[PDB]
Parts: structure tokens; sequence; C-alpha cells
């Protein structure tokens, strides 16, 4: 099976980069044992890389032609990434909660990207000796997933992994944010927990909530602003509540199940977008949770922690993250999640580069529609039925055709052919 390298060229100009595209391919066509593999490596690291930027992410002759043929004419294509390099400025990496998992992602990417099966078997070993079950054999059981107390920890590992693997081709945050649970991750990739110890967090309480509260919520999410949210929400005061502020148009409720049915038809009736968050059979952010407080001050003790050694913004108080300590990370299920400030507070402070790091993009929007009118690029990691070492190499390209550093030679193996 052959692995894709990313192939990229450039130009001055668009008009450039596309006759750029076609001078290669040509050159292709002239020399049928020619392939991706062989001519990589130099277009990198023995070329300029221009003001507009396009990549290829291909493992055969015939798809990268079908990229390069694509680029040339102008279209879009499925494993072609362009744009203009005109992004600088501070990196974030993104951490979500809930909602962006699918059942099978991480086992492609284990057989594929030795950084990421290293850092998956580092998780699978704390997550054996806390919660039993064996990391890679839940990946791919649906069944296992639709449990929050597997779904969360495997969630956390993948993502965790992946901001590894992101890592490994120099793609390093300056400041982390985590929205919900991703919060834990963030604190760990930051620094400020070791591995083990954010995996007991996230093991003792998605294990408590899977006890006492799945089952008997769920949570809602909206495209809309959290003032209209808030009025649509008269009459639902204690029964409806926000547990999230994305963006202007991504507002999380929560609540039992019947009253959230109940604001889906005040929602449908008005034409407004929302959905389900998938994986989640419980109201988080909300008074369910108080009763869910005792316990988890017991279970969780004393953590150990220390100072994160990057900014973690928090979506506790959307502000720079202070103790870590059992108390926080009760507020971090119990309080609404003030993504939108967190991210807004990060814009002001010149960070103009964001990475969800996740199986599917589900706050790129928000973090897109935060940073206008800003030059900016915000990415994703994977996509739903998409886990390959392509997907993420395609995601690598997307920012290096703005113009942000990142390794993706690491990738574009041993080749030497020029020209």
């Amino acid at each position: 099976v052959p692995v894709p390298v990313p192939v990229a060229v450039s130009g001055a100009t668009t008009a450039g980069l596309r006759a750029q595209a076609a001078r290669l391919a040509g050159h292709l066509r002239e020399r049928p044992a020619l392939g991706p593999e062989a001519v990589a490596r130099p277009l990198l690291l023995s070329r300029a890389q221009r003001e507009r930027r396009a990549v290829v992410v291909a493992a055969d002759r015939d798809s990268l032609l079908t990229g390069l043929d694509a680029l040339a004419g102008g279209e879009a294509g499925p494993r072609l990434a362009s744009g203009a390099a005109d992004v600088t400025g501070r990196v974030v990496l993104v951490f979500p909660g809930q909602g962006a998992h699918w059942t099978g992602v991480a086992e492609r990417l284990w057989r594929e990207a030795p950084v990421f099966a290293d850092s998956m078997a580092r998780c699978a070993d704390v997550l054996r000796d806390l919660a039993g079950w064996e990391l890679r054999e839940v990946l791919v059981d649906p069944v296992a997933l639709e449990r929050v107390d597997v779904l969360q920890p495997v969630s956390f590992a993948v993502v965790v992994s992946l901001a590894a693997l992101w890592a490994s081709v120099g793609v390093r945050p300056d400041a982390v944010v985590g929205h919900s649970q991703g919060e834990v991750a963030a604190a760990h990739v930051a620094g400020a927990l070791t591995l083990a110890e954010a995996a007991r967090i996230v093991v003792l309480r998605s294990a408590l909530i899977a006890r006492e509260l799945s089952g008997r919520g769920a949570m809602l999410t909206v495209v809309a602003d959290v003032e209209r949210v808030t009025a649509l929400l008269a009459g639902f005061e204690g029964r409806v509540c926000v547990a999230a502020v994305n963006g202007p148009a991504s507002v999380t409720v929560s609540g039992e199940d019947g009253a959230v049915r109940e604001f889906e038809r005040v929602l449908s009736a008005r034409r407004m977008l929302r959905w389900r968050l998938p994986g989640v059979d419980f109201a988080g952010h909300s008074p369910q949770v108080d009763a869910l407080r005792a316990e988890l001050l017991a279970a969780l003790g004393d953590i150990a922690s220390r100072e994160p050694e990057i900014p973690l913004l928090s979506t506790v108080t959307g502000e720079p993250a202070t103790r870590l300590d059992a108390e926080h990370w009760y507020r971090n299920l119990r309080e609404p999640v003030r993504f939108a400030d967190a991210v807004t507070a990060l814009l002001d402070r010149g960070h103009r580069v964001f990475v969800e790091v996740s199986p599917h993009p589900v706050l790129t929007t928000s973090v897109v529609d935060l940073a206008a009118p800003h030059r900016t690029a915000v990415v994703g990691t994977l996509r739903r039925d998409e886990g390959g070492l392509d997907r993420f190499l395609l995601s690598a390209a997307e920012l290096h055709v703005r113009g942000v550093p990142v390794d993706l030679a690491r990738h574009a193996g041993a080749g030497t052919a020029e020209v």
C-alpha cells in the first residue's frame, strides 16, 4: 500500500500557481515511472514557497495528477489544499469536548503514523490500569462508545495523541483552550497534568456521569447567539439551561430529554438549526450536576498538577487558568462553557492560528466567526470517515498554504528527483 506524501507547488500569483501545477503534471506525464514519492521532498526543500501555495496529498501518480489537473484548472479537489501565504501570529490548539468523535476513528491512524501509534499505546497503558479495558479494542466498538465512561477517556486519548502527532511536524501550541472535557486534554498538553493524572480525572468523572446522569438528560447545540437562545428559553427556567457559548452562531443547551424535546419544537417552528450532541445522554453543565459534587470531590481528592508551561485559557472562566484542583474539575462539568470568551481573549493577544485537535471539526466555524476580520488560519485534524495519515497531512497542508510553519518534509519521503 503506497504512503501519501504532500506534493507542494507555489507561485507569486494564483495564475502562476496554476501554471506551475500544469507544468508539473506535464513533466510527470512525460516520465511515466515518476511517482509523488520521488518528487515531494525536493519540491519542499529545494524550491521557494511563494505567496500562493498548494499541496496535493497523494500516494500514487494517478491521484497526484488528478489533484494537479484540478489545481491547474482552478477547481477544488478532495486532497488539494491551496491558499494565500499571509498568516502570521501565535498558534492555539483547540481541544473539543463532546460531539466530534466517530466510531472507528484512530484505528487507521494507529496503523499509519508511528508517533500517533506511540501516543495511543502510552494512553492505553494508563487507561488499562484505571478503567480495565483495552483502548484499541474499544475504538471500533459502537456499543462500547455509546457508554460515556468509555467514550470520554477514548476521546481524550485520541485528542492527546493527535496533539503529539501535530507536535512531530513542528506544530506546537503557544496557548491552548479546551471545551468542556477538552480542558483536561488541554491542561495535559500544556504541561499542567501528567498523562496519568489527566486520564484519572476523565476516567473518574466520566464513570460518575455514567452512573448518576446518563439516561437523565440531553444536550443540544443551536445555530443562534446566546441572546436569542436566552429569549427562547422563556418558560424553560430550571428545565433547559445554557450549557455553552461557542460563538455568535453556536450555543448549546442542556436538560431532561423531554424538556429538550419541547425546546426543539420551539426552534423548529422558527426554522432554526440545531442538533443533539452525539455520545451525550446526560445534561452536562446543568443543576443535575449538583448531586455529583460530593462524590466527585472525594474521588478526585488532591490533584497532582503544576503551572502550565504555556497559557491555558480556561473555558470555566474564559481567562487564564488558576489552580487546577478538584473544585476546578467539578466546575468544568457544572458551569457553562465559555468557549467564545476564551477564543476572543486569545485573538486579542495576537493568536491567529487555530488547530482543532479532533476527529471531526466541531468548533472551527465558531473560531472563524470570532476571528473576523483578522487574517487567520483555522484548521481541524481528521474528519468523519477520514481517519488516515492522508487526512492528517491535508490538515497540515492547510496550514502550510497559509504560510504557517509546519514540517511537511517529515512525511515527504526520500525523493531526489528534480524539476
